[PDB]
């Protein structure tokens, strides 16, 4: 695991901005009857006139310049000509490649007019995610980080999935550790200041398991078809607690924007 220092935090830092701002410049383009394939060229030519360059486009193949999870899609949905209904709920994420490091996040959209249920899970699973950041400090165990995670959303009668996890991140876009959204605590690896890493929880309304397409090789999608919600952050351990470099500069941190 790859200690980082304040120069590589200042690189991070403006990693993560440009990839929040992708996120508050898309906010207002997601409506009912527009295709996330057009989104994904909003969000592409938006990233690149901001001399960055789009860390999913041929990613190990994936097609496309960013993610969008619609519905029972669980991650890594991939930009697509249908088109969004109203009632629907989309993340959106984004990774970023700028000056040589990533900026990794991602948010929650609703689309037109949503119902109550899917509103409550998606801000479950954004409150769950900060329960995982908050304890991020040196000496604090990656167990801590998945015990917050699984425990606030299973007190709303939510499951964790188990399958996809958050991970080290800085000039590599997937490094060491794996950030499980699940644990104990007390238990796992001790985090330590330098450390950059995602927090990335998918929350699913019913049952855990997921199912990955036997077609495209990417899309997640959950096995009981329940709703399934996530939110991401980029953080780094500090001296005695934690920074998160991806925070939206306009305080689109969650729906209603
Ligand atoms: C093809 S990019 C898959 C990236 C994944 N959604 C992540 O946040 O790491
Ligand atoms: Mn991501
Ligand atoms: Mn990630
Ligand atoms: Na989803």
């Amino acid at each position: 695991i790859k200690i980082h220092t304040e120069k590589d935090f200042i690189k991070m830092r403006a990693a993560g901005k440009l990839a929040a701002e992708t996120l508050d410049f898309i906010t207002d383009h997601v409506k009912p009857n527009v295709t996330t394939n057009s989104l994904n060229d909003l969000c592409h030519n938006f990233i690149t006139s901001h001399n960055a360059i789009p860390a999913p486009l041929n990613y190990k193949g994936f097609p496309k310049s960013i993610c969008t999870s619609i519905n029972h899609v669980v991650c890594h949905g991939i930009p697509n000509d249908k088109p969004l209904k109203n009632g629907d709920i989309v993340n959106i994420d984004v990774t970023v490649i700028l000056d040589g490091w990533y900026g990794d996040t991602s948010r929650m959209y609703y689309v037109g007019d949503v119902a109550i249920k899917p509103k409550r899970l998606i801000q479950v699973t954004y409150d769950a995610m900060m329960k995982g950041i908050e304890v991020v400090r040196p000496g604090a165990k990656l167990g801590d980080i998945g015990y917050a995670i699984q425990s606030y959303a299973e007190k709303h009668n939510y499951s964790v999935v188990r399958d996809y996890t958050g991970h080290g991140i800085g000039r590599v876009f997937h490094d060491k550790p794996s950030i499980l959204n699940y644990g104990r605590n007390g238990t796992g690896l001790t985090l330590k200041e330098g450390m950059f890493f995602t927090v990335e929880p998918m929350i699913n309304a019913g049952n855990y398991d997921t199912i990955l397409s036997k077609l495209d090789g990417w899309t997640v999608t959950t096995r009981d078809k329940s709703l399934s919600a996530q939110f991401e952050h980029t953080i780094g351990v500090t001296k005695d607690g934690f920074e998160i470099f991806t925070l939206s500069p306009k305080k689109l941190d969650y729906p209603p924007y």
